[PDB]
DNA sequence: TTTT
DNA sequence: TTTT
């Protein structure tokens, strides 16, 4: 018997009771499909498999894909819209990664300090998901 | 498979109501909202609506209460502050493409609440 | 069932169960005597209608009212004394009475 | 009936089922001595009065004498014609730095009989 | 019958029901093995006795041990990587990571490092150590 | 449905 | 099949 702490999209502050814990993500998908939102974006974004980059269920974290006229596919998460972006591999000692996708955002004079990221060349941003490394899992997907 | 809605009341207490079904759930937010218990934080640059829900919306959702005085004057009352109602043109410049706005703000500044483009949403009306 | 939060006189962060929405004043009342507080004082304040300063029930606040008999009016509210219709202190207001429509059930009963 | 929300020594965010009211401040006491605690430490710290200074049951706020201990910080006791508090940290928000840092003032008031160790 | 609050793997505020208090570190290893967090770190990290740091179980705070490729003992806490540093006089064992512009300033240590764990003195204590 |  |  699971509770699972949600902020619906009008903002209110909703608690949830989940028969069983198997079911979480599956609760998670059926609020985050009405944009509600359970917790903080974590540091630097939602961390997750390259493999699940293509058809993640963006449900999950209460967001949705929306395809701009002029060809663009942004996501929009409580109100605010994310970009695709590549990141490069990391190369030197002792650090090495592969590419990335970064979906991302310019930092908002009303974003607080905590949420704000900054690498070299560029400005600070603020950053939904990190797609990178690992191994797909199913529970990623739209179903 | 009950709910709960945690509200600030009038008094600033920090009260934990249950709800039978999420059915019910804008229901319950109309009943505690009438009483001025609210619900979450405004978001930033105020609740972000639909124009054509602006009429007819239903401010005890957000435990806001709307008044129009007999000269026509329209106010919100929320969490015992006044907002005002004014209607903004469109924008096109250099950085903007902003269509026309009705937004309800207060001025330290804030702002509460802005109806811009988007569907009308049925829910979000007064019911009835 | 509804329930409501406080922090204690000690700074416990505890939850009290209560049976019916009829009585959450009277609980409020019965553990603000004791110096409970349920959520914070907002900017600027508490606001309440100026008709309802003289009998205000300051223990739904989780405040007492000292009235010396030199003639001293003061609200006690987490340790810190608010002077007297604004009452305030030198860090802001715990509560401000100002116009408004008086409500009933705020005053002592 | 009561719920009251403990961080506990290893920080994790705790909630513990009360019997009635006046089991609040044992069941405050038992956890305290774990080392658990309730809420933050205010302004200045704790409040108390300066005859209770005597026999405190330091358990009620997860503190416990060796010096004072209370979340890993040691609290030394001053006398003032009884204030326990510590040098600030590195790690101390400039928040709660008095530069020094309060857990509990000793002055006033009337002796609580709940407050000393039963 | 207790109650903790965990942030998931997914960032969810999740509550779970623990039958007796005793079996509470249970609790926390089971879903910490999934990343799962109770709390937040205190400022200069968790305070541990350094006869505990060898074997000290990372699950506990939702951590795990992993030696990367550059051959460097990791610990992955919330997605970030804290390494292992050890140091001598009151000799401790460190576990840092470069400080970030979302670090308030108090968490900071000095290059500046924020850390998840330091062991240090104390006395071993057997709860702390991989059952 | 929506889409900074 | 892992992170700055």
């Amino acid at each position: 018997m699971l509770q699972i702490e949600f902020i619906t999209d009008l903002g209110a502050r909703v608690t949830v009771n989940v028969e069983h814990e198997s079911r979480l993500l599956d609760v998670q998908r059926h609020y985050g499909r009405l944009g509600w939102t359970s917790g903080e974006i974590p540091s630097g974004g939602y961390q997750f498999p390259i493999e699940n980059e293509a058809d993640f269920d963006w449900s999950l974290i209460g967001a949705r894909k929306w395809k701009s006229p002029e060809g663009e596919e942004l996501v929009i998460h409580r109100g605010h819209a994310y970009r695709r972006r590549e990141l490069e591999a990391v190369d030197s000692r002792k650090l090495k990664l592969p590419a990335a996708i970064k979906y991302s955002r310019g930092a908002k004079v009303s974003d607080p300090q905590h949420v704000r990221e900054k690498a070299d060349g560029d400005i600070e941003y603020v950053s939904l998901a990190i797609f990178r490394g690992g191994k797909r899992q199913e529970r990623y997907a739209v179903p």
